[PDB]
């Protein structure tokens, strides 16, 4: 199952397969196989990795449905391969896709936002090698993230009864209609590279824990003694393994062999004196060097890990045994051009926002981001709520055994990849799914994610916190959100109900921060905000004006101040992004407090101006 | 002086070192050398290739001025490196860098925007290598792009004669100020990598040249025989040439003799040769094999250099390629976006690439600066014509005393032709873009006596001895003696915008005069700029000046104009996209002369471009 980032090392090198590649557009529900046997005919250009809607003007590719075909040609020295075990791995391929190399079928993979890869030591050949990758945009009724069989977008506006309007509905053309407020960007959305390990014996995943923590310091930037854990995994075939543990400098403050054991496994505990402890804010981050022993070594990897303990302790959100308060937002994988293709570039960017702004953390709404954004993370000292992409959910999905399926391989990929990162303090297993009601259906959906509660509990060494991120509903009906570990709830009082009487909405709010407190469980905002169209101003700021959106944040944030059980404020968004067209989306979702362009809206100085003044420990 | 792009094949390997570094800022005249001897102190991340300066907003880079220092670690299996010979290759650092492998200096590279590499081969180890790169961005009356040494960014507003205005710039922070209209972003703007050769003999470069063509069809697609050249030199017997068409089909090969210094040379006849055209590319391969003693079957090396089969020639007041009068439609470009700044983005260049066809362009000018590699392969196999230009922007009487400057432009020319040569795509140099060239006294004479030998320079370094121009700005066209003398006459003209501001009339007859002295000239003339800054969104029933009307209405003019002119043989404007500038009062967040936003949305004018270029021809529209 481990899924670790390629490295390049003295056992190993990495081969990137990004840059222009050549592209076709298929069928709604087929492509021509015989593509994987040749080059393409007449290809377009097309980027890796990126999305690729946005990369051609000439063409509409926004509204494409079913499949398109990517493919390349590489080379590498004879010398490279000799020996080795070659491996050919995707970061993303949104949402599904077949590989070929060399016209063989290597495999398929459900699932757009997670890693996948194949062994392809065999399928290689001397000379140049071509790789043809099919890639499926199709969502429904039955994927995750979930799109609707028929009817109209999530948030899309209907004149359903005009006869005209639904006899038209019968023929027009089919198109992906998102159960979900974002544009559904596809293609090969993150890297592809081909690398080697050993192959008789090789590290398959390695995974670190901050098991206890001994006289954690005022500050908690050290403890006196961190005890941490290591399990390493081994694939091939009294071996033996060595683990150094290197600080912030690289120097070795530790290091131990540990026995092999068959499948094949190694693992055990080291102390550290004198830790210097990850927080937010203050990042420290050590690196696992495990290292298969025959002075030679066999094989090698280097995992970086951060010496931290997280704990739900009444209504308080410990981080090395302090009081922690979420400063920050839903982020989204969207930015020009690129759609939801990764670009470090903006990674960095944005990283250095969430710092001009003091915010301290982010969710990764609503699907697992780039790899390399939880290593910034990691570095930077920014804290992030880990979330699969079941967003679009309702009662036909908890019916539906292939969903549930595909729901518990997106909580185990997710938690597989991701669990050595020391920013990610807690996982969400679902958006907005609909969990109130009358009759069965509470119960229903209490059935259907208790069991995936219990999967992200069972599959994280480090057993961190779970949550649901709860949509507005009856939250009297609602019998799952009050069970989870950090109730995260979006609410949308004095926008989408109560339209603009910020009066009414504190009331309403109110009302049910009443219930939760009854409830007795940490509570947090993931969602809440106005859209805003920079440039419209007023002296009373009324809907979509600048002034409405810092009113709207000044009025809900001094009604959470008063309730010391509410521990944290995640607002939506972060940015400006991309969806669906509709009637209420203009050119797009607008309740970033920054444009798409990551300028700051009026509410991003008044939220700066607010979060500087709140520490990330102790506020409550 | 052979630059190829690093390939892996059988015989090479390319390892990128792109990702997320670790970066610190530095002083204004120094870094800490001893930053190369151990991990940076407190780093931050900066994601590399792109700009630093928009990728930290607690910082406020954009006003940073002397040094950053960039920093990574790699590591390599030994196995690959050994016997092998290690070259280190930055397509570019903006301006100049100090490279270090593991505390060792390696060198020194000046010239923002064309790449240069190390031979590592002795510096490198086994385990972790750390490289430090230092890299300064400033720029002064001696750097390639210009900046002023005092006074005001170009077209910066002042009160000079103000006492206090006049003390407080004495105590100023030191900034760069540019002497030219676009921001100076700095920093590790394209890709880092680390490739290998074969270390005893090794293919260093390759230029394929088309020297003849017979009997070229009707539609130009084919001609009955092409005769091409190839060049190959070697570092440091027989190499063969095979020659692949566009299904990869051997269709041409011989073997040629190696002599010493080191290179092979000889012309190769295509038959019935598939002829590269605006809007119709075509590409053959010429793959170089250097084999073995003496001799086998065994490879010792190969490049795969990709290449097309067309002729550029200038014919009176025609641009012929391919024997066929080519119409220039299209515009000046930069490279530039949100958070990359100059950063190289492949998915912008691919999405541009598609703008352009959506605009019918045929097109552009890579002003201010050679672009990055990838780009002209991409115009390369999508059809698309480039003017390529050296970053010779800002220049004038100040520089033209100056060896310096002198040394840096000769570099920018040799080494801009030496990496591009191989281009179909590319028609014609420029050597410079907006110099001083006009005026009274010894001054014209003065800008001639410079760029003549540069003009020369150009053609003696293009195996191709394709056209060459000086693209120049609105001056007094009467006694400026240089730019007539170029192949091909490239004006920048701003009237209606920066004179006879906003009235259309006054700005065609003002052209109309200006074209009556170039149609005595005789040369083939076209425009490299024109345009309006335009506000998306900004609208009138009568369009004034920003307003997306007036600039539809100022091409609709200007252009009604030019089709008059038979000698007139191009039409690019400035510019594709709203770009990056230092600030100012006629600034609005930038450069906004695009027909297309920054984030490449159309302006009203760039759906009236796209209906007028629809209906125009690339060949024989006059
Ligand atoms: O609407 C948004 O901006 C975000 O909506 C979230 O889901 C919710 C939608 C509504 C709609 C009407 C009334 C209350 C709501 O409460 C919600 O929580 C969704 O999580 C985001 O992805 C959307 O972008
Ligand atoms: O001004 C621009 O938008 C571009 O100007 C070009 O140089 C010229 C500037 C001026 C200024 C005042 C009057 C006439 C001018 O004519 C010019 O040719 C320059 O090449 C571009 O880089 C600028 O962005």
């Amino acid at each position: 199952n481990g899924m670790l980032y390629p490295q390049s090392n003295d056992s190993r090198i990495v081969f990137p397969l990004d840059g222009v590649w050549d592209f076709r557009t298929a069928g709604e529900d087929s492509y021509p196989a015989e593509w994987a046997d040749a080059p393409l005919p007449e290809p377009l250009p097309m980027a890796v990795p990126g999305s690729y809607n946005d990369q051609n003007d000439e063409l509409n590719l926004r509204a494409h449905y079913g499949w398109v075909v990517y493919q390349r040609s590489f080379a590498v020295p004879s010398r490279l391969v000799a020996g080795q075990r070659m491996i050919l791995r995707f970061d993303a391929a949104t949402h599904a896709a077949d590989v070929y190399l060399n016209g063989q079928l290597l495999g398929s993979h459900f699932g757009g936002f997670l890693p996948f890869e194949f062994d392809v030591t065999s399928a290689l050949h001397a000379g140049e090698n071509l790789l043809t990758v099919a890639v499926d945009n199709r969502i429904g009724s039955s994927t995750l993230p979930v799109g609707n069989d028929a009817g109209t977008a999530f948030m899309g506006s209907d004149n359903a009864n005009v006869p005209a309007v639904a006899e038209a509905k019968k023929h027009a053309r089919r198109q992906n209609l998102p159960n979900f407020d974002f544009f559904n960007f596809a293609g090969l959305n993150r890297h592809v590279e081909l690398y080697t390990t050993p192959a008789d014996a090789y590290i398959a995943d390695i995974a670190i824990t901050t098991e206890r923590l001994d006289h954690i310091a005022g500050d908690a930037c050290t403890a006196a003694n961190a005890l941490i854990a290591y399990d390493v995994t081994f694939g091939g075939d009294g071996r033996q393994v060595r683990i150094s543990i290197l600080d912030g400098e690289g120097t070795v403050v530790a290091g131990v062999t540990a026995d092999i054991e068959r499948t094949a496994k190694a693992s055990g505990e080291i102390a550290i004196r004198d830790a210097k402890l990850w927080n937010p804010g203050a990042a420290y981050l050590y690196t696992a060097v495990a290292e298969l022993l025959p002075s030679r070594i066999i094989d090698a990897y280097r995992q970086t890990f951060g010496i931290r303990t997280v704990e739900v302790s009444g209504t308080t959100f410990l981080i090395n045994g302090k009081p922690f308060y979420f400063k920050g937002f839903g982020k989204h994988e969207d930015s020009y051009f690129h759609g939801r293709g990764t670009d470090d570039v903006l990674n960095v960017k944005d990283v250095s926002l969430i710092h001009w702004l003091h915010a301290n953390s982010f969710r990764t709404s609503h699907y697992p981001y780039a790899e390399s954004m939880y290593d910034l993370c990691d570095r930077e000292g920014i804290v992030i709520i880990d979330e699969v992409p079941a967003v679009g959910m309702s009662w036909l999905q908890y019916a539906n055994p292939l969903v549930a399926e595909r729901h518990r391989e997106a909580i185990r990929g997710m938690i597989a990849r991701d669990k050595n990162h020391p920013c990610i303090v807690m996982w969400s297993i679902a958006n907005a799914p609909g969990l109130d009601g009358d009759g069965e259906r509470p119960r229903q959906a209490y059935d259907y994610f208790r069991p995936l509660y219990e999967l992200a509990h069972a599959s994280d060494p480090q057993n961190r916190p779970v949550t649901l991120v709860c949509c507005q509903n009856d939250y009297t009906t609602d019998i799952t959100e009050r069970t989870m570990d950090v109730v995260c709830i979006n609410r949308y009082y004095g926008w989408y109900n109560l339209s603009g009487d910020l009066d009414a909405a504190c009331h309403a709010l109110n009302i049910e921060l009443d219930f939760w407190e009854n409830i007795g469980k940490p509570v947090m905002f993931t969602e809440y905000g106005a859209d805003t169209i920079e440039g419209i101003h007023g002296t009373h700021g009324e809907m979509f004006s600048e002034e409405f959106q810092r009113d709207y944040y000044a009025r809900i944030n001094a009604e959470i101040d008063k309730r010391p059980w509410f521990i944290g404020e995640q607002l939506w968004n972060f940015a400006d992004f991309a969806t669906f067209q509709g009637i209420i989306r203009v050119e797009g979702n607008r309740k970033g407090i920054l444009t798409r362009d990551r300028q700051p809206k009026m509410a991003a100085h008044w939220l700066r101006e607010r979060w500087a003044g709140i520490p990330d420990y102790g506020y409550k």
